[PDB]
């Protein structure tokens, strides 16, 4: 229940994310071929996908990514990673919630995903402005899984309308903020965010709906279950803010689920 | 390519190899259902699977594993569990040899991997031979990934015509013993091996040549990628000892390539 060109999209972008963990290099010198350790991103290597970037341990919270240059599919990807060990980010996480006027009016957003986006922000802007200039032709993609999809998530929200659209490819991103905030992402223009769950994976349900967070619309739903290979048919696109039905039901969640997004993600043979 | 119905047995016994890593009672109650996590025996929940004796750090080399009843397969199945790092398991490998003349005259096996498995067998033997004789219509096989492997592939040699065939389906296995032991195994009566490689997988390279060390034939050798589904057309059958085409092969080997045997083994999401 998708375009057969959407699912591409869907499908390459999901290896863009998993490329910032898998990726051979992370002090990486501009210029160098992208590729990925136990055939992570096959069709990111088919490409003619160089780094621009590269950024470890930056800002405060740890931001880890890369800003890519995509000749073949003509794009700019800029890509979070998630953190290292899912399973003590979820542990740990924070609740909190921030006043975030300066994005939009009457939002309030995580406040250790927005903190965190911040304090790379300046630097971040400006390689995301270079590369746009030498290349005013191409795409400009954020992507990320996990933490690295919330984080691309209120980066594209917070770089939108300059002058070039920017599209978001999450994957299995927790919520980031409230009511309004997801109101907001869900209408904003200047680029479509495309919010990709899996089955019953635990993260895109946290922070809980008891503590004031929210989903943006649509999400884009994975029937197909772990260590399956997803097709076309397998994708339900889910429309309404905090519609149940797909990621968000009532049953128990999962933990490897948050690993399998079209392959294997998050982590590296 | 190999049959259909080989090619379920070659997917059913890496599931059960599967297993020994990712059950989620290791310490299981014997009658306990056998049940992965992360979707690594989906094959194994659907059966009627029972644990009819789990062992966990037993012998001297750590030796972990379950003896399991299967009634909808009509098995009695040993499956032995690989190293719990293979990463740092494939470093720390000694390559010294010790006579196995007991099991065959002019034999000599892999001092590591014979003295494990001496260290457990005579417990085993009476488990495996107390299964047999509540259910004598039930097929014995000895499965198991990497050390695994070779602790199934070296009990079944010494297991075997004592009134019940063992069949061994061995998954990324290493050299076990030399040339005089790889004819002995490949041509052993009382029950079958199927010695089963992926692409560049670096275990079944060693121990090298080079130390007296020989692998039996057939080699059944899965040429599809990491991470992609195999097909029946994608098993080569190789005949020969020590024969090349398969994974022996003069390239760079690949530790990724050891953990995609069907799907994810050797390691859990
Ligand atoms: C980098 O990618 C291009 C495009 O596929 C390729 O022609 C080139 O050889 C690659 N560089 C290396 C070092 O592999
Ligand atoms: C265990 O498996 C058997 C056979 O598959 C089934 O009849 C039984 O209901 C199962 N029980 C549990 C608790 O899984
Ligand atoms: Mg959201
Ligand atoms: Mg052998």
């Amino acid at each position: 229940e998708v375009s057969q060109d959407l699912f591409n999209q869907f499908n390459l972008f999901a290896q863009y994310s998993a490329a910032a963990y898998c990726g051979k290099n992370n002090d990486a010198p501009a210029g160098t071929n992208i590729t990925c350790t136990g055939n992570a991103c096959p069709e990111v290597e088919k490409a003619d996908a160089t780094f621009l970037y590269s950024f470890e341990d930056s800002g405060v919270g740890d931001v880890t990514g890369f800003l890519a240059l995509d000749n073949t599919n003509k794009l700019i990807v800029l890509s979070f990673r998630g953190s290292r060990s899912i399973e003590n980010w979820i542990g740990n996480l924070n609740f909190d919630l921030k006043e975030i006027n300066d994005i939009c009016s009457g939002c309030r957003g995580h406040d250790g995903f927005t903190s965190s986006w911040r304090s790379v922000a300046d630097t971040l802007r400006q390689k995301v402005e270079d590369a746009v200039r030498e290349h005013p032709d191409y795409r400009v993609v954020f992507t990320g899984h996990s933490l690295g999809g919330a984080l691309a998530t209120v980066a594209g929200a917070d770089l939108r309308g300059n002058g070039y659209d920017i599209d978001v490819f999450s994957y299995g991103a927790p919520r980031v903020g409230n009511r309004a905030f997801a109101e907001f992402l869900t209408v904003q223009t200047g680029g479509t965010l495309y919010r990709i769950t899996h089955t019953n994976d635990i993260v895109p349900r946290l922070p809980p709906r008891e503590f004031g967070y929210s989903h943006s619309s649509p999400e884009y739903w994975i029937k197909s279950g772990t260590l399956v290979p997803v097709t076309r048919n397998d994708i339900v696109k889910i429309e309404g803010i905090d519609a149940t039905g797909g990621n968000n039901q009532p049953n128990i969640p999962d933990i490897p689920a948050h690993l399998w997004y079209f392959g294997l993600i998050g982590t590296c043979l």
